């Protein structure tokens, strides 16, 4: 059935507005992560931003046209150091999967928009992992574990793929000569 005049219709636009802002914020934080010398974290912000773009698109496609007024609160700024940015992003993700989406889904179901409710719930799942990544990375920075670990492990240069074995990432990649900032823990998800 139609969405016109429903609360869900307005909830969809409100989410779209918030997701759109998060996309920009994450891309800016990514640029800052690059300046602070954290390449992996920078690309995570950029990818998260791209995923926000997709969450927004799914929501956008439900809308039926015309202008709609919304009343909502959003973060007015700001861009700080990468650790602080990761913390603020995690807070944003948290509000989204614990408060906004669950509420929007419940209301969607209440008004008879089951498919939409399912999407709200599904998106929330993606946001929870987003928060997890942000929180884990913020913790790695706080504990000085981004480029150094307790036991010897494998480090991979994101720029050229060189693999380094040791307790910490090298100051310079011996293959491409790029700085330590480009290294991450060698990952295998397949
Ligand atoms: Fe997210
Ligand atoms: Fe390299
Ligand atoms: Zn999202």
């Amino acid at each position: 059935k139609s969405l016109k005049g429903s609360r869900t219709e307005k909830n969809i636009l409100t989410a779209f507005a918030g997701e759109s802002q998060a996309r920009n914020r994450y891309n800016y934080f990514g640029g800052q992560a690059k300046k602070d010398g954290f390449v992996q974290i920078s690309d995570i912000f950029a990818e998260t931003a791209d995923q926000e773009r997709e969450h927004a698109k799914r929501l956008f496609k439900f809308l039926e046209g015309g202008d709609l007024e919304i009343v909502a609160a959003f973060p007015a700024g700001i861009i700080a150091d990468t650790h602080a940015n990761l913390i603020a992003s995690a807070a944003g993700e948290h509000h989204e999967y614990t408060e906004m989406y669950p509420s929007f889904a419940r209301i969607a179901r209440e008004e008879g928009y089951e498919e939409i409710a399912r999407v709200f719930a599904s998106i929330a799942v993606a946001e929870e992992f987003h928060e997890k990544r942000f929180l884990d990375f913020a913790r790695n920075i706080k504990e000085g574990r981004v480029f150094l670990r307790e036991q010897a492990t494998k480090w991979r240069c994101r720029n050229c793929g060189y693999v380094h074995e040791g307790t910490g990432a090298p100051e310079l990649c011996p293959a491409c000569a790029h700085p330590k900032a480009h290294f991450e823990l060698l990952g295998i998800n397949w």
